[PDB]
């Protein structure tokens, strides 16, 4: 098993939401079984691949968080060698390794405002509100192909500041109504 690798990000850096692929299927491949990765990292929210998972990962306070059903057991590639996992909970479905060199760090809320905002691995900021600690109701029904991919995306609250890890959608007959995550209280709570 070969190391997670960095193939893009997605971009909040000005007043547009966008991804950028920066590295592609080969030079991935590659990068994987050496976990010695040079590439330009940039941001706050990575486009992160194994062998056969395409997701996301989410830089707060200097921690890279995604999804152990993404991410396994696996370290991360970087430019010295592979970064070995800083927190592992597989009921959590949660691993964190030290934030990349070139990226920056989301702020964990302190609003408490419930009007939450998923940003998903196609580059759209879809509108959510709180449910409670963990769920939170989409304002558009979306079916499941739509967000499948965004695991380890940030639901930020509306000063930019993650409020959790997207972890899983509420779906009934093939429609996620809602969506888990990860709370940032937990992180912290993990940390
Ligand atoms: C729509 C996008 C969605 C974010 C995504 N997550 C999932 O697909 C999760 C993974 C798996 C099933 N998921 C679901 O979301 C299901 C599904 C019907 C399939 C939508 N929903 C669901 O259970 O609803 C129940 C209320 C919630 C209860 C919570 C479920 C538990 C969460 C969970 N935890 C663990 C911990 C450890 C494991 O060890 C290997 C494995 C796990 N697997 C898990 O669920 C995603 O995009 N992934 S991804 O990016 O495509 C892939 C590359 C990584
Ligand atoms: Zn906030």
């Amino acid at each position: 098993k070969g190391s997670v690798v960095i193939v893009g990000r997605i971009n909040l850096s000005g007043d547009t939401a966008y991804a950028q692929q920066t590295r592609g299927e080969e030079g991935c491949q590659e990068t994987s079984q050496t976990g010695r990765d040079k590439n330009q990292v940039e941001g706050e929210v990575q486009i992160v691949s194994t062998a056969t998972q395409t997701f996301l990962a989410t830089s707060i306070n200097g921690v890279l968080w995604t999804v152990y059903h993404g991410a396994g057991t696996r370290t991360i590639a970087s430019p010295k060698g592979p970064v070995t996992q800083m927190y592992t909970n597989v009921d959590k479905d949660l691993v964190g390794w030290q934030a990349p060199q070139g990226s920056r760090s989301l702020t964990p809320c302190t609003c408490g405002s419930s009007d939450l905002y998923l940003v998903t691995r196609h580059a759209d900021v879809i509108p959510v509100r709180r449910r409670g600690d963990s769920r939170g109701s989409l304002l558009s029904p979306r079916p499941i192909s739509y967000l499948k991919g965004s695991a380890g995306g940030p639901l930020l609250c509306p000063a930019g500041h993650a409020v959790g890890i997207f972890r899983a959608a509420v779906s009934t007959r093939g429609v996620a109504k809602a969506v888990d995550f990860i709370p940032v209280e937990s992180l912290e709570t993990t940390m």
